[PDB]
């Protein structure tokens, strides 16, 4: 059997948006905010084996306390607050999901990588998410990591309270 091991350090994405205000008005389903960030077409190897081998790459959603929903959205510990994550170029995916190819080396393909936030109740919380890994794609192993700092993302939804 072949072995396949890690050529380069993972690809790292720091998914920083600031600050978000959720009008009332938006309705459910509809995007809050998004961003997308791009990685140049590569000439670096992530993955080299020693014969050619087949393998299977993983796009994996890893953050503690975040649950799938329909159409892959994920819910938070903000109420109503939905995360889809999604890269388009050559390989394109929503995560989660899975790739098939062959070879001997392994690139990266050139690509966007966009992180949407989802009005998943029509009433909305407020909050900033948890620091730490967010999305892992690799073969077994992660060749591409998305994740976040502190206060990278503040999700502030003004309230109506009674008096």
């Amino acid at each position: 059997g072949s072995s396949c091991w890690q050529s380069n350090s993972a690809y790292e994405i720091n998914m920083a948006m600031g600050r978000v205000v959720v009008s009332p008005d938006l309705p459910v389903g509809s995007v809050i905010a998004t961003k997308t960030w791009t990685m140049p077409d590569n000439n670096t190897i992530y993955v080299t084996c020693d014969r050619n081998t087949t393998l299977k790459s993983d796009a994996k959603v890893v953050a503690a306390g975040l649950v799938q929903g329909a159409n892959k959205v994920y819910s938070t510990a903000i109420p109503g607050i939905g995360l889809r994550f999604s890269r388009k170029g050559a390989i394109s995916m929503i995560y989660p999901d899975s790739y098939t190819t062959t070879g001997s080396s392994f690139r990266l393909a050139g690509s966007t990588f966009t992180l949407d936030i989802i009005k998943t109740s029509t009433t909305t919380g407020s909050g900033t998410l948890a620091s730490g890994p967010y999305t892992e794609y690799g073969p077994g192993f992660t060749i591409l990591k998305t994740s976040l700092n502190a206060d990278a993302i503040t999700i502030v939804s003004p309230s109506c309270t009674i008096l």
